[PDB]
Parts: structure tokens; sequence; C-alpha cells
């Protein structure tokens, strides 16, 4: 409509690439903006792999509590949780809490372990019907956002279904679908993307990601104040090697195609 | 120096008033920028409540397991948690979280009820040597912010004082203390604000305010990677009753202040 011209001005005066799918479930209807392009999920992907161990968890009933070793060769770039356990248990809900809300890379790698490598997340991806989804490396790798790269990359539209799916749809079991959905909602990395295009009121659970080439994610699951959920995701990615991360974009994007 | 010139020069631009007051625990160092003036607090003065509380639960010794009743005329204007307990209840320690991490008001207001009213968290900050905090109203009406009112205000030097000695030293116990320090890493709200200004290496435990005559405001202890923490407030408000919030400019303190 005019959300089209403005989010085309908006990736005009950014210098990059944007992905944008908002699905309403109100009715079904959406809006999307590249959105069949692929994109680098970096740390979105974290969403993937929780839910993979969450769907474990189904039929391993105990898999959530089973303690994981943190060894000091581990460590990745971003461990604000792991390093604090290092010669140390963490339980695989801990991990999945701290890869979730905390965006930990070394969290984040023991779920990739537990799923038998970035093969079995994406094996997840496939078996709630995900067909475009990929992930082909760990932490902090999987980050490189190189242009041209299929990569530990999946498509806004694609991103926008499986999250529906994931967190108020049927992949999950009941409690699995809830826990998601808790963790989410604790976010402690959003405020400053989807969220801050929001009203206040409205309330949010995201996970974000950046990386390479100023690649700037968020996906959202999003209640507004007397409506049916949303879910949104905004992708962004640029240009230069060493590009700053935009999170404004994406909020920029958020304000965008909710204020109809 | 540099330093009181660039925060000159940022609320020069900012179309309000700036207020800073950092504390560099590796020596005890100061950066200061009208740190004697009075602001309001807003939803900043959840920490206090809570820290109260939790000073409470050192005698008190389930006091954070007690229920307490939700009621439909309890709700204010901004309770993401205390809404789906309408009806029901909430725990101590669930009101305490629900505060500070998502800043619900109704769970404010039943902290503040627990204490004896507002002027019960007052009592609290004076016996831990804070003359300068004061608590004069509830939720919502907390947050008028009107500028020359001294209610529910108080200054970045006092604050940077209470949130060290809360935080990092002993005027709550151990436990309670580690339990403030988790809370605050758990904030949803806070990635625009201070930790904005902030290389992403570094970790934050926060708390955001907002109100009337677009205050923003944010409190935060900070682990910098390879440095002792920091304590830092930053507090801005406006001339217009109806201003917007600028969270960018606490952001940009932040960066003017640690960047060297
Ligand atoms: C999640 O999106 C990944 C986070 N890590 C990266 C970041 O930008 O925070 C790096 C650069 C630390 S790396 O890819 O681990
Ligand atoms: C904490 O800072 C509370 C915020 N409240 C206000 C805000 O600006 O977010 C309102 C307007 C929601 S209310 O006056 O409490």
């Amino acid at each position: 409509a005019d959300v089209q011209q403005k989010l085309a001005e908006l990736e005009r005066q950014s210098g990059g690439r944007l992905g944008v799918a908002l699905i309403n479930t109100a009715d079904n209807s959406q809006i999307l903006y590249r959105a069949d392009e692929r994109f680098p999920m970096c740390s979105t992907s974290k969403v993937m792999a929780a839910a993979a161990v969450l769907k474990q968890s189904e039929t391993q009933k105990q898999l959530l509590n089973q303690p994981v070793e943190i060894k000091p060769a581990d460590l990745v770039n971003y461990n604000p949780i792991a390093e604090k356990h290092v010669n140390g248990t963490m339980t695989l809900a801990e991990l999945s809490a701290a890869a979730l809300q905390y965006s930990d890379n070394t969290a984040m790698n023991k779920l990739i372990a537990q799923l038998g490598g970035p093969g079995g997340v994406t094996a997840f991806a496939r078996a709630i019907g995900d067909e475009t989804f990929r992930l082909d490396r760990t932490e902090p790798t999987l980050n490189t956002a190189i242009p041209g790269d299929p990569r530990d990359t999946t498509t806004p539209r694609a991103m926008a279904q499986t999250l529906r799916q994931l967190t108020l749809g049927h992949a999950l079991g009941e409690t699995q679908r809830a826990q998601l959905v808790t963790w989410l909602k604790g976010n402690t990395t959003g405020a400053a993307s989807i969220r801050a295009g929001l009203p206040a009121s409205w309330v949010v659970g995201d996970k974000t990601g950046s990386g390479g080439y100023g690649t700037t994610n968020d996906i959202a699951v999003i209640w507004p104040k007397d409506r049916a959920p949303l879910i949104l995701v905004t992708y962004f990615t640029q240009p230069q090697p060493k590009a700053e991360s935009r999170r404004d974009v994406l909020a920029s994007a958020a304000k965008i195609v909710t204020d109809g």
C-alpha cells in the first residue's frame, strides 16, 4: 500500500537489504517485503535449536534437567552465562534460556551438540514443515553473513510461518509451546529492535541476532493490546564487511507495518 | 573535562535536562553531571521497593513465596504480568520480577503496599543511608514527572551510591544481593538505553523508567569486559508534558562517559 513505499524508502535510506514478513493471526493477512529472499539468521537460529530440544523432551521426559559439562575449551566469543559455570555444569533448560534470553553462544553450541550437529537442527526444521531453513555451522562461524552465501539462511516468510507454528500453532506439545513463549517473553536483548517500533502497551517475545556485514535481525511474536497476536520477522544486512548494527531499522520497519 | 563538555553538547542538542552519575569501582572515581539536581525517578524507583522486600525476606524467611491476591480493581495502566492473574495471585518473588524485568505497575503497587506505602519505601532508603530518595505516591501517578515537583525524585549521585550498595555492597544479605543482581540482569526493557551505548561484550543489569514530560531514565550496574564493575545513572526530562521519550540520549550519555 503505502507500506511498500515506506519499506522501500527505509531500505534505500539505510544502505542495506531489508526483509520483512508479518503474519496477522486475526485474519491470516500478511505484509511482505523481500519475503522470499534468503538472509543470514545469525542468532535468530537459536529459536529453531531450543525448539528442537523442546521437541526431544516430549519423548525424553527428563531431558531438560540433564546436566551438561561446560569446559574452558567450550567458551566461544560471547558467553555471559556459560562462563560462570566453566568446570561446572548447566542443565539443558538452563542452556536454552541462556541461548534464547542472553544469546549465549556457548549455550547454543551445547544445544547443537545435543541435536547431533547443525544437521539435527535442520532435521527438526524439516520435521515441522520448514523446507527453507538451513543450519550448516556452529557458533561463532554461523554468523559470517557473507553475501551470496546460502549457509545458515532462511527467508522472512518461512521463518514467520515457522515461528507461528512454534509459538501459537502445534509444532510443539502444549507444555513445550508454553515454555518457548515464556523464554522468548523474557529476552533481555530486544528493546531496541522490533519492540522499539511498537506501542508501549503491546507485549512481545522475540529473539535478536547479529553478525557480519552489519547483519541485524529480530523475530517476534506480538500480543497487541486488545488484538489477536502478530508474528513479525525483520531481517537486515549491509554491503560492508564491518558495517555497524542497525536495530533502529528494525524498529522503523515494525512501526511501519503495524500502523495500519 | 573532555567528558563534561561532551555531556553539555549532548544536553545542548537534546531539548531537555540530563543528569549523570558514574561510579567506577576500580578506583571509586566518579563522572558527575547535574548529579545533585533532582529528577523524577519514574520506574527506576522499583529497584528500591524490590530491594526493600528483599531486606524484609532476610527475617521473614519464606516471604518471597507469599501469595498476594490480584483483583480487577488493582490493575493500573500497564500490567503485562499482573493481568493474567486477576482473580488469582502472585508471589512476592513474582511481583518482584514483574516490577523489575517487565516494569509491571500493578506489581510495583503490591511491593509498595507490602512496605506500608510510599513512605515505607523511603524509610528503607533512609535505613541504608540514602537521605535523598523520596517515594510519595503509588503507580501510576508517581510518573507524572512535572518539572519542579519534588515528589518521587532523587538525584543521580544519591541513586548511583545507593545502587552500588544494594548490588555490590552489603546493604542486603548475600543471597538477597545475588537475587537482586540476577533480576536486574534479566531485565527485558533495557537494550535501547544505557546498554545501547556500551560495547556488546559488556554485561548489564538495569532498570529503565519513563513518564510525563518525556522523562526517560535508566540505572545500571555494568560488568565491562576485563574491568571492575561500574554503576551508572542517566536521567533525562523535557519541558513539554507530552514529549516523546529519548532513550537514544541515555545511550549517547553512556557512550560519552565510558569511552575513556
Ligand atoms: C547472534 O546473533 C550472535 C552473536 N554473536 C555476534 C554478535 O554480533 O554479537 C559475534 C560478532 C559476537 S560472533 O558471531 O559470535
Ligand atoms: C515506569 O517507569 C513506569 C512507566 N509508566 C508510564 C510510562 O511512561 O511508561 C506510563 C505512561 C505507562 S504510566 O504513567 O505509569
